[PDB]
């Protein structure tokens, strides 16, 4: 365990290994941690739990911090088994203890562990519990951030928001604080997360953040339950997300493809070659989906103000990898940005017309799509390049 | 070098390493080859080139059996990369040699390698290239087996049908014969080949093979473009295909899905032991798409009367890589088969709807859909068995 | 559950996802299977549990087929976590049930459970445990086969033989026996399995199979912690086991090499040719053991008379894949089988002589090495298809 | 191409794509590029070419910007396919042009392309070749910077300093200046290449700079064969190298690991827990060798102090993924770095004495091991923790 705060006490997990969430959907490259905290006051409140394969681990270390019957209260901010895994192993010991959360995590509590027989105790915005000496928590619900269930736990006096997975990273360290840790590698596991996590309820951050400040409730330090406790300058991390909500863009463009020939490949080069001839002021990036990480791709597309997709026909289909990707970006929601398609066929083709009205249908703005035949010679990358100039052109961004 | 037969020489390539064709999208485990043939008669008359990889080692090897200038003519029967992807570099040697080809092959010749200036010679089905010592050449165009370019060369005396691409399998041996290697790694081989290529094309199989049977010609060898030469009872690989064409199935369930927290798995887990327990004849195999070789569940599903596909609601759409996957079937083109989508979902889910009209729109014909709540208990396994003691009933087949 | 025979009633769980074991020292590619089973006479008893994994499922499927309290004796054959891995879960429900088992298994039991207060019961070979019904149990210790924990339990009357590890494979089907499932893919996991887990120990196999023949059991079916029970000619395992003990080979040599630049691999294909050409009766197989399943090499070293081993010098010292895997091989303990090593070089070279000595170190019997420096050209090529054909011959079976 | 300065054309290759250097040696996460560099002065001179695997395109882009019977001389810096892998195919079209390069390159480009009648003029430093208006380049040998053939070229006048590999870096960007990249990306790159190839020649770094330097020789730019053209403050990658050759170290401890059943992990993270607790200064990183990037391990472990390096003992040995590493950082040469091993064993081990020993001869200075059996309890997780301390005590920098 590790003091946060006074009698706050991180019992939590490291977790230097997991390399696959959500299945294989999102990687974790630098790791991750699940944040559980113990407050001892007049009374001892839980905050979360840890995951599911470490639970025997949480219990007993638990156990070395206090002896369970002493737990007064469990808050469960958020039922996924990344945080109420360990929920069955403990409430064993201690079948009593009263749980705090949301209506919505008694149905996503008894889903995942199947014990409708715990005595839980339903919160809503703003209701409080007292557990001694001047102290009080104060619950915020937030529906999907990211979860119908989810919410967030203030404690007063202390002046700590244990936000769960909001404001979070995967990102594993032995440090706690943030200002212990590299803030480059800090700053791009929060941002690979927004991107790949919580876009698609970009729409939900400016009203809630709002809500919570009109509380006028001070924040001395921002607790999540993933990677560090934001303690200096808290509120860094609370501004960018405001950032990252509001459809967020740099002067930026991403490209990406599969290919069975290098034909599509072809393409891509060329395009990029014209865009950075016509406009040096933006980045350029480009990725085969075949050979690359996934959710890389993804960061760059949320940080894009427009894409380019490329694939070839293959059985009068799509190349399925861009099929797959066509359809998590759908189920993503990215807004404000351009797209063109484009790819080589055989012979009837097909693949990019199909493409180009996926994108359109995932909410990109479209512009012109560009097809080449076979393997592109001097004169068919020549037009591909003006593709890339002609687009450069049409997105650049005010002098 | 090695004898085919009389004046037929092999000069083609072994690739031991090779693991990723068409991208990634085929997976070949026990790596491949590359047939070219040289026969030497009073003409000389090269068939086919090898992989562009092997360039200039086919150049040079074809240089230690004969002097480039002595090559009368050179067939192509199919232009993709693996067989013309040399043609470039030999025709810088002799640039004035004919070469046999399709109309088709014409343009996808040219698509490749750019060098319009070729002295291209069409033929067409039933043209006849001499060759002295009383033996020629029959031309038979096999247009979408697999590409228009397309067609297989017959010599007559020696009786040996070059097909180029039907027939063939990726198998890597040193030994040259059907009869010279393992037999269960060989069809092994031959039927993921034709299940993950060929299938969307075999309604147009067993008309080419009709049309060539009614030649009359005796076969005494099949010299494919990739694996064995098929020395010993060749028909053995028609006849399967044969079979093949005809909308194949085997009593045989497949199940396949992709899963974020395992409940997906745990339904399909159920499913099968509700067919195994119902109907032991079904050969029932489970694959969770983001831990499997994707062709390796798709020759399954070649083999299978019928499938289940799961898939769990994320972002209000499917799982990607099932997405990619039914996209990829539907340019594939199974026929006559049965599927039942079934999956689990938090709260509004929708993703199983989504799945089982595609799978719909992929030729499959649909049984109910089975869902799920969060992860299934006691009750909701039952439910699962169930559906898949049902299903077995439904898609049993005659006593 | 599932009978096996009489009141003997599988209670395991198959494993259709599984791809790792042993960390990644083992790659099961068609799942794998874990077999417990409760035995129903005057008294219960329970031989092995399943994968700690699976222990809450295991469990919960327990209870559905016996009051937990009804549980007589529980049989731990070897404590390894894929079978005794649930066994805290159980112990937490039913605390004072005895445990058999060996001495050493005390020791691997409490070291992974730290439970010494648990109520073990040494049975040392010949130690028998009454049942009722005429029935009883007979104990076979078999210490380093494959671990210091292990031994077999023998049920009389229904002549059932639950021997653990011995005889399985990583096989998962829904069909319960060995006659029920496809035979290739069954002999294929049984051979993998011996190959990479139970070489090393080849020499405790004869001997203990002798000692359990001579106690005059019959024997019914063998029923395994691994994939099928066999019912059907159960010997059949047992031969197969003898002959692969006997320092099995093949007429079948293995080639396998890193490189970084492909000149080693252009040796081992020259290498190939040579043998092919000289002895067509042995079998060949190359790998990059960088691109290939490294198990896979290992099933075909385990079948070969000799193998060819190639690295390329990097900083004075061998490409660290090939390191490994002679660390490994030396660890297996092959035996009666030739070896020689290969690559190329730009300078000082030395890996070669470096590879070689270790390879007699793991019990190889050597030949010449082989080496080129930078790219073999055609003369150089000729001089490694020599050692092939060198190699073929001074290596050749009896006419 | 890109206008480098004045006539110096950049005519290279971008290789988004690429992931795979060296075999698998090293792991390219953002890709690479390839720069050749042709000056137009009174004579034309080419610098270096491109990988093999773009020969096609080199040859064809490169008559686009100039006629080939217009250049004069070629100069090759280094032989290696990456940077001479398209000379085969350019000489074949002008067949008598002069290469100028080392007396190692004509060994080393002979090895490669065998065509020893090529008109090579062998440079030494402090040679120099006029190519008019005032300019020429001038050599200077850099032997083991990494290989026997490598040098780099300078150009008076316009103080261009072409550096082929050193200074490089593997980054695929659109931009070609070091000012027009992202900082963080290109100097992560840098480093990872350093520590991953040139740690072994560090020795000869600071003498190689030392020599060049007292040339005084203004250098206004750098261009590498690598990533980006160093124009902005180019001296600052210089500068880096000095400081990265003198046995470069942080406060910084890697661990790293294999493992079968996670006992190892456990003392690992552990240690860990103890190293944190004891020295906060300290920043610590903990890999599992089976489930990383390798390479990003080793750039770690040249950024530390000291490492732990972690192993069970498996049929007598080590993890074949440790001996392998072990081998390959043998070869690497680390110096004046501390280690420690540790691992757990079921029985009688062997693999922690033998990976010290291994250690020791790598070049570490060795602390006390630590050993632990079967799964660390409550009590042996305190010695684990305990070894991190005292192992922070020890090798704790000056307060
Ligand atoms: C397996 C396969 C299936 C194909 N199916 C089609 C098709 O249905 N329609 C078409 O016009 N071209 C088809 N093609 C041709 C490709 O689209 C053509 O080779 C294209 O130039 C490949 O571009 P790429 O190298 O970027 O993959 C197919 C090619 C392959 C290898
Ligand atoms: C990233 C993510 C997004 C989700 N989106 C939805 C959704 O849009 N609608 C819904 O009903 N459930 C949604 N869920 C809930 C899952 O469908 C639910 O956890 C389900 O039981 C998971 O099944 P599985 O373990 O087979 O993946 C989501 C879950 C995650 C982790
Ligand atoms: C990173 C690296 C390190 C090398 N170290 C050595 C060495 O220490 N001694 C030597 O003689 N050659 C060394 N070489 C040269 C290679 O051994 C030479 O290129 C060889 O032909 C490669 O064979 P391969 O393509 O099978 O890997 C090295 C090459 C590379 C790329
Ligand atoms: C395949 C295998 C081989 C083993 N060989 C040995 C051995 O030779 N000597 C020994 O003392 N323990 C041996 N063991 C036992 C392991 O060292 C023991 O389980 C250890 O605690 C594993 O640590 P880990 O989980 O970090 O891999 C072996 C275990 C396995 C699975
Ligand atoms: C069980 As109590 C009275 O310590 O909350
Ligand atoms: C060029 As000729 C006459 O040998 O076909
Ligand atoms: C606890 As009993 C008497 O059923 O073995
Ligand atoms: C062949 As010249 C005279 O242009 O160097
Ligand atoms: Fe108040
Ligand atoms: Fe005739
Ligand atoms: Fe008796
Ligand atoms: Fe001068």
């Amino acid at each position: 365990s590790i003091v946060v705060k006074n009698n706050i006490h991180w019992v939590g997990q490291r977790d230097w290994e997991v390399r696959d969430f959500h299945g294989t959907e999102y990687k974790t490259l630098r790791g991750s941690s699940y944040n559980s905290y113990l407050i001892r006051e007049e009374k001892n409140v839980l905050i979360d739990t840890v995951d599911h394969k470490f639970s025997r681990e949480f219990v007993q270390n638990l156990r070395n911090e206090i002896d369970l019957a002493d737990i007064d209260y469990i808050v469960i901010n958020h039922a996924e088994e990344d945080h109420a895994g360990a929920l069955t192993e403990l409430m064993a010991q201690i079948p009593d203890t009263p749980i705090y959360c949301t209506a919505n995590a008694i149905d996503s509590i008894n889903g995942h562990h199947h014990h409708p027989e715990w005595n839980f105790n339903v919160v809503k915005t703003g209701d409080t519990l007292d557990i001694g000496n001047g102290k009080q928590l104060i619950f915020v619900e937030t529906p999907m951030l990211h979860w119908p269930d989810s919410m967030m736990t203030y404690l007063t006096g202390d002046a700590v928001l244990f936000s769960n997975d909001a404001f979070g990273q995967h990102y594993c360290d032995e440090h706690l604080f943030n200002d212990e840790v590299d803030q480059t590698e800090l700053f791009e596991q929060c941002q690979r997360y927004y991107a790949n996590i919580l876009t698609p309820f970009s729409r939900l951050v400016t009203p809630k953040i709002t809500e919570i400040l009109g509380f006028n409730l001070p924040v001395d330090m921002i607790a999540t339950s993933h990677g560090v406790v934001w303690r200096d300058n808290p509120t860094q991390i609370v501004e960018l997300y405001l950032k990252w909500a509001a459809d967020y863009q740099e002067d930026r463009i991403t490209i990406f493809y599969d290919t069975m020939s290098n034909n599509t490949r072809m393409m891509a080069d060329a395009i990029a070659q014209g865009i950075a001839e016509t406009d040096p002021r933006v980045a350029v990036k480009i990725f085969n989906v075949a050979r690359s990480d996934k959710n890389e791709i993804l960061t760059n597309v949320f940080r894009s103000k427009g894409v380019l997709v490329g694939t070839s026909t293959m059985n009068n289909v799509m190349m399925p990898k861009i099929a797959g990707l066509v359809e998590e970006m759908t189920g993503l929601r990215f807004r404000n940005k351009r797209a063109s398609a484009f790819g080589s066929h055989g012979w009837s083709g097909g693949a990019v017309d199909r493409l180009s009205t996926r994108l359109q249908d995932a909410g990109f703005e479209m512009s012109l799509s560009l097809k080449a035949k076979w393997r592109p010679d001097q004169d068919a990358l020549k037009l591909c390049r003006e593709h890339g100039r002609e687009i450069a052109r049409q997105w650049a961004l005010a002098p």
